[PDB]
């Protein structure tokens, strides 16, 4: 009718630990304020994800304890401002250039497939049928759907990190380089006779720079990834001693 | 009034096995990370689909047992970084080129029509009328709608595999070839006198390559196909012995 | 007060058979896999439609039996890979060219108007008023709305068949013809001196062909037409003998 | 307090017949299959509308009977395939050219204003107040809202007929004429020396014709106008004799 | 506690008549059928609006009677077809040109502000508090919201009339004039030698005319403005004599 | 436990009067009918806003009375038609040019910040805890949310007034000036030899004028701003004398 | 079973003060009315945010008191108008140029990460299980979600301040400068012979200025940030003395 050894094996398989989430620290792509705020937002989202994964591990431990109690119920168990322009270019180029975001996103994208790879422990029972088996299968299905949702959130956070890295690659491609602004400053200093000639160029260098930094403060504002807390396991009390 | 032989034949027809899902393994189109993650996502979705089809087979077995109990209730039964550019081109071309995705998708598209072809076993009864016949017809209709939804998910997974294959065909058409980058490197090495001439070409080769790989990391991120678990069959208990 | 002969005539008019659905078999437009899957999907949708129309005929028979019982309650009743390109063109042209889809869709579009033409049998009663007449009129109205929904699904299936036929007409207009590819192969074989001249043309023939077949695998994926099962007729038991 | 003569006059005004719906028969604009299916769809929608207007007349008769019972409660009452191209042009031009659709739509658009012109019979009472007067005013308001909805459906059916007529006017403006195709056939037959000259013209005549007929099979597919059945009148039983 | 003179003054202010709706009759802009149907639709909508405003006046009279009963409860109160083309132009120009629609819409737009200007009579009471005062304030608020909705419908009807007037101004600007068609007919009659020259012009005059009249039959189809019936006033019965 | 002096101070702070709404009268921008209707709509919306602010002041007075009763519960308290064209231009220019709308909108935009500046009186209590304190805090929070919604409506009305002013600035920029039409009339009168020359100019002056006035009658139709009535304060009855 | 020292430590950690919100005052970017209204709106939103953060601090104090009562339950605790144009330019340039908005937004963006950095105090308990522990964990989770929502609102207010600063940078880039208008006025005054030459330039200077100020009055209208009041802490009464 009911095989208790399957229940004990399923409890010891549910209680078994999953893989650890990655511990990569996403450093900022440059020294701009929007990039540092995006990197700190990714750090806080990763810490939130690890905290809720530990809470889900505790919920799986409580579910394994409830499965052991359900097994024990049956039987007996054992004028040109060149300074601001070249400062903006210098701040935009003095960083990791998104080489730590593409290593953060690869880890949190591999962890998505790692979390999807071991949802086999929440399968339904084979030889256990009854009214408690349906509730335990419902609890295991709730834990499985929560783990799949957490893997989806991990993939979304990896996509956010890749989006910030691609945005910094675009913002360093589009912005005028530091050495060109330094050369234009020496061209302005050496010969004032062309002050009516290179000043429309510099003004263009201003406007394009204002296009870049405005796009950086608008697009590198990440929304946080707050995960749902894990659903509570079923509480099956131990049977009273007769 | 009620013909029990029709009930026994319908139970033995519901319990009969359907066709097996295909066991093709979708290999990666190239050695990029997005293509390997897409291939692993397709492998995990296929494993999820096969697991839920086995669970549906067990639910059909329980429904056949309930139909046998309903039959037994009546009567007595028996400065140029050429290295990174040519590495990206080499990684993009060292693969199966989507020849295993188009064989995965053909199998999971034929399995869609195979699952739709044998929903005749969930038809309503002919000579059995009453109050248990309506509940058994409702259970058979629930199993039929679940099998049609599973066939729709199989067609969606085949469309995902075909989309990744078409994306890799586009990404190998658009990206600059490996031999052209190798020839441009020798053209850069043999004569530095044209270093102010072929460098705008190489820069274009950079930008187009950045257009391809950014499109590969954005478009080859598949969402998982999680199927619904099969609906529980009706439980008709055997009649008590008088 | 209540005329039983109207009830008997309405029961014998509801039980009268409607027109048969058409039995045309939609053959594939060509030998491509997407066209064969679309034709098999249309065959399965037509079989599903005919099965549910037979189930609705049985439900109308039960409703006529209930109307006869309601009448009996009152009184006493009686390097160029030319092979793959010319194989794709050959496979695209070796078919019925959508001449059997335009004969499938015409039949299932005439059956739409045929099903809408004979919903006069579900009209409300004239001389029968009371509390059972309202329930019988509600059952006849449910059957009428179900038959109108089935006619709408027949028109939708005919539109799907016409869409696949128009897609194949476009895909044979846009794809390069077989004889042109065969002539280009002989032009490539006879004189290699123009190998740097006709190869950009052939490459264009490749790309346009990839535009066609990708559009065929994406647009000729039909969704199935699963009809709702007919609503259950009211069950009016025969009166007990006094 | 309560004037029964107002109740009798309102019952005899509600029971008074409205204007008859028009009996124009929408003939097909041409001999194409889509135009004949659109004309048959308009015929079936007009028959459905007339049937539900007769049902609403019976419901108004029952409401007048209930108003008479409410009055009686108070006091005592008393290689070129030219054949298919010129066949398509001939079939497209051998019709009524939408001269019967513009006479169908004018009648069913005047009937919209005719149905809106005589909703004055469902006004609230003047000298009758109480608890039955509120229910009778609610029933008259339900009948008024149903008649206004039926007038809106009549205007929608007239708009469908005008849309099919405008579509046929466009499809005869855009398609190449029959006499031009007949002249091009004689130009092809008399001098084969220009077979490499007029054949790109004829091919254009093919493609434009395929643009027209595809637009005719897609746009002349009308959805049916199924009206709601009229809401049931309040049933006020006659008072018992003391 | 309760001042009955405020209740009597509020009843005599609620019963006071508002401004009359305007009695302008919207004549047709031209002799086309769509313009005459639009003008008749505006006439029917104005008659519906005046009928429901009279019904709301009767409801305000009943509310004033209920306020007087609530006051009395406390204390003791005291080959060219030129004929059809020039007929269409003649019919399009033989009208009032929308000079009566712009006088209809101005009246029904001033009546919107007139109805919004005197909702001060539905203000809440000052010295009357209790359990009947809350219900009387709820009834006055319901009447105020209904009057504001009726003013919104008056503004919508004025916008419909202005839309028909602007449509006729456009349709007389775009259509070819009558005198130009009459001059082209004399140019066709006097010299047949230019019959291959002015006939493409006349054909253009046909097509543009078909663009105008099709736009007139499609855009001048107004939907009716059916107002909601006024909400029933609270019925407070007079107190019984002790 | 409960400090009654805080309750008395909070009641005397809630009863304290806020700032008065501004009493600027928005005059019409010109003598057109749409501008006069927009100005009258703004006058009616401002009167509605002032009426509901007075009603909210009475509700705050009742809430202060309830807070005093809650304090007293604890302890013992103490052929060219130049005439119509130049008439339209004259009517369009004979006004205040939107100089009174930009002074209306500035007042009703400063009143938005004035209403948001003094919602500090609806703060929660400090030393008062219990079951009546929660209901009084809920009533104060309801009054605070209503005052913030009224400030939002004041900002919306100021935006409507600024929109009408900007529309009149555009409509006087785009319309042809009065002096130019007067000069064109004298140019038409002095020399008829150019009657085939300046008449296409005048026709353009017609069409552009029709573009302006149509845009004025369509865009200067304001919707009314009806505010919600203030939510009723909690009624705490005075305690009975022991 | 239950460790009371963990409860006392968690109460003293919840009651511990968080970081103070920043006290930067956003000054106006210029002397325009829209910029001053936007700066006053940011001041009022910051004051609202600080008030609700103080209210949340009081709610955390009440939650710590409830945790101390839950711990005490177990054991015993211890004709050119140049004047208006140059006035608009002067008013647009006489300000802080958005240098105080970019210091307001940096503070309120760092406070977002500061509020997200210390939500570790609302973690679930380790050694405390039971029926009161679940309610206390639910209250701590409600406070955590409210603090995360308040951090999201702080980031939204910082984005509003950065948007007003970028809008003023654009509006000073696009508007014509003060010195150019002053030079054009002297060019108009010194030589009237070019009055037909520089007047189309000045008119352009008018129109572009009207484009700027209209964009300033439309885009610098901020909506207020009203935060939700903090959710009420659970009230666990102290145990009665036995």
């Amino acid at each position: 009718t009911v095989d208790q050894q399957e229940i004990l094996n399923r409890a010891n398989e549910v209680e078994a630990p999953m893989a650890d989430p990655p511990t990569d620290v996403p450093i900022t792509p440059c020294e701009l304020t929007a990039a540092k705020n995006a990197a700190q937002q990714l750090v806080l989202s990763a810490d939130n994800m690890r905290e809720y994964l530990a809470a889900g591990a505790k919920e799986r431990q409580r579910l394994a304890t409830s499965l052991r109690n359900a097994a024990k119920a049956y039987g007996e168990v054992d004028e040109p401002n060149f300074m601001d322009l070249k400062e903006a270019a210098r701040k935009l180029e003095t960083g990791d250039q998104g080489a730590s975001l593409a290593h953060f996103a690869d880890g949190w994208n591999t962890f998505n497939l790692t979390l999807q790879g071991d949802v086999k422990r929440f399968r339904g029972f084979d030889n256990w049928e009854g009214d408690a088996a349906t509730a335990c299968e419902a609890s295991l299905d709730q834990q499985r759907q929560w783990i799949l949702h957490m893997a989806k959130l991990s993939a979304a956070m990896a996509k956010q990190a890749q989006y910030v890295a691609q945005l910094h690659v675009w913002a360093r491609r589009e912005h005028p380089t530091y050495e060109d602004i330094v050369g234009l400053e020496r061209l302005y200093a050496e010969n004032p006779s062309a002050r009516d000639q290179i000043l429309p160029v510099y003004a263009e260098y201003q406007q394009r720079s204002e296009k870049v930094l405005t796009e950086y403060n608008n697009k590198a504002a990440l929304e946080p990834v707050n995960p749902p807390k894990p659903p509570p396991a079923i509480k099956i009390d131990p049977p009273p001693p007769p």
